[PDB]
């Protein structure tokens, strides 16, 4: 069937949208080539609609069904709980889209009776009605990139009342089931460092390793009614409260499978018959579906000693090589199988024999050296998008601070330490806002973070190693340097000078600020200080951080 049907009514914005990089007094210090940075807007949504609208055919064989059976057996060992209204409410981001029914995200969070009462009525309707399509809003995402222009991605989401009900029925399931079903292949369980460890150990476990990333073209669009029903049957394998079962069946039939699309003006835009990007099950359903099709495809292709790593629609496979000719042939068969299962490639997969050249979750393993001169593996990425976004965030206040998420996740990297840390700490010093908590997103979930806690966060997730890495690789150094020329970012020599100042200012304020100076900026000085475990690090509740993915799932921790 067709992934979407359209009426012709436009995908509309709520407010005016900026496409050009906003400029203030801080902009030039980060980036000179302002015309390279842009934000997607609803004005390019038509282009996206064209891309994501196609017919899906699906041919399902024994490998597919055998894997599904295996998945269901593991799923049947899961016991999941219902969340109460209150518990579900507390998982709502404070900035989440307001309800059509007279209350907003903050009314939800502080548990106002107006919000609670409507949510209760939404839940009761779900239990009582299992057929009536649930309304969704379709919007264009405003995301920032460097020119290479990408059309706006589309986001489809039900009302806030429904979203709370999703959490009630499914939060525990989507949080716990994926790891039980997929084990070590479940990508969202890993910190960046645990991800490196798993990739490195998997690579080393092969006699002659070969790996490939598989990019599905518009994965959400390739998801069929069969696929969404199949995932529900996996959910229903769980030990569940009777009301949970009913709500999940109702949400599947009324929401997850498909439904009408309404713009911000209230106009009918058409109909969806594929994955909605803005539902709680987006991450879990995509992960299960990608794992299922790929596992089956590995068997169809007779890939030898396969290990898969799956993060929603993001797939990487490591296996035993049979030489370049048989590998290329094997990947073609893999691709044919995926295509039959309705997961055809965007860019065709290519075999890689250098682990450091495999990109997965926009990232690659690379190598540097710790204090002892001991080689350490770490996760990095091309910094172009992080830096484009940091430029936007320098001149504009944003709901989500990608710079802070990036500092957390990519703390060991040369670009995050020299540029991002230096730049944004300078900004926070000048404003005296070091102590002000800011929102960031990690694996789709929203977190409120104090910048002064960064040293403890980084020590916990990465180890004290992240403050002492040196002698990065030539390929990594070249990629960063190339990126800075492209965007017109000052050379790393300027950043070292800046960091010396940022460091000194932080130290001169004592307490948590000086701790930021000492650990975060120890790289900047010639005569570095001895770095010991920070006492207050084993205190913050980092439980829930790397449990699951929640893209579009409207989750706050
Ligand atoms: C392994 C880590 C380091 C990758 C970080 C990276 C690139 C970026 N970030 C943050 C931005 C600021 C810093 C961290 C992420 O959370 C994700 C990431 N976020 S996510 O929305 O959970 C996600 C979704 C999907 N696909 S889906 C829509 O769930 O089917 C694939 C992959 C992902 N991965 C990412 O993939």
């Amino acid at each position: 069937s067709m992934s979407y049907t359209w009426t012709g009514a436009l995908i509309t914005p709520c407010a005016a949208e900026e496409s050009k990089l906003p400029i203030n007094a801080l902009s030039n210090s980060l980036l000179r080539h302002h015309n390279m940075v842009y934000a997607t807007t609803s004005r390019s949504a038509g282009l996206r609609q064209k891309k994501v609208t196609f017919d899906r055919l699906q041919v399902l064989d024994d490998h597919y069904r055998d894997v599904l059976k295996e998945m269901k057996a593991k799923a049947s060992t899961v016991k999941a709980k219902l969340l109460s209204v209150e518990e579900a409410c507390k998982l709502t981001p404070p900035h989440s889209a307001k309800s059509k029914f007279g209350y907003g995200a903050k009314d939800v969070r502080n548990l106002s009776s107006k919000a609670v009462n409507h949510i209760h009525s939404v839940w009761k309707d779900l239990l009582e009605d299992t057929v009536t399509p649930i309304d969704t809003t379709i919007m264009a995402k405003n995301e920032v990139f460097c020119v290479q222009r990408k059309p706006a991605r589309l986001i489809v989401f039900p009302d806030l009342g429904v979203r709370v009900c999703e959490k009630m029925a499914l939060y525990d399931v989507v949080s716990t089931l994926p790891q039980v079903v997929m084990g070590s292949s479940y990508g969202f369980q890993y910190s960046p460092g645990q991800r490196v460890e798993f990739l490195v150990n998997t690579w080393k476990s092969k006699k002659n390793p070969m790996g490939f990333s598989y990019d599905t073209r518009c994965f959400d669009s390739t998801v069929t009614e069969n696929d969404i029903r199949v995932e529900e049957s996996i959910y229903q394998c769980c030990d569940l409260a009777p009301e949970a079962r009913q709500a999940i069946k109702s949400l599947t039939e009324r929401l997850y499978i498909g439904g009408p699309l309404t713009n911000s003006k209230g106009q009918n835009c058409g109909y969806r018959r594929c994955r909605a990007s803005g539902v709680l099950t987006t991450s879990c359903g995509n992960t299960l579906t990608c794992y299922l099709k790929a596992s089956a495809a590995c068997r169809a292709a007779k890939l030898q000693d396969c290990t898969m790593l799956v993060n929603g629609d993001d797939l990487v496979v490591i296996c035993e090589s049979a030489g370049t000719q048989e590998d290329a042939a094997s990947l073609r068969v893999f691709t044919e199988a995926m295509t039959r299962y309705s997961a055809p490639p965007g860019d065709p997969p290519q075999p890689e024999y250098d682990l450091e050249l495999i990109t997965s979750c926009s990232s690659n393993v690379s190598v540097a050296h710790d204090a002892s001169g001991k080689r350490v593996y770490y996760l990095t990425r091309d910094p172009t998008t992080p830096l484009a976004r940091a430029a936007w965030e320098t001149a504009r206040h944003t709901p989500v601070n990608s710079w802070l998420g990036n500092i957390i996740m990519y703390a060991p990297t040369l670009w995050a330490r020299m540029i991002l840390m230096t730049h944004f700490f300078s900004i926070l010093l000048a404003q005296e806002q070091l102590e002000k908590a800011l929102d960031c997103q990690i694996y789709g979930a929203c977190y409120s973070i104090e910048p002064l806690d960064l040293p403890q966060i980084i020590e916990r997730l990465h180890g004290l190693s992240a403050f002492s890495l040196h002698s990065y690789s030539p390929g990594e150094i070249n990629r960063v340097a190339s990126c800075l020329r492209k965007l017109g970012v000052p050379p790393l020599r300027v950043w070292r000078h800046r960091a010396r100042s940022v460091r000194a200012r932080l130290l001169s304020q004592g307490g948590r600020a000086a701790t930021c100076g000492k650990y975060l900026f120890n790289w900047a000085v010639k005569t570095k200080l001895k770095l010991t475990p920070i006492p207050a690090a084993s205190q913050l509740d980092l439980s829930g951080w790397f449990v699951a993915g929640y893209s579009g799932g409207d989750i706050y921790h």
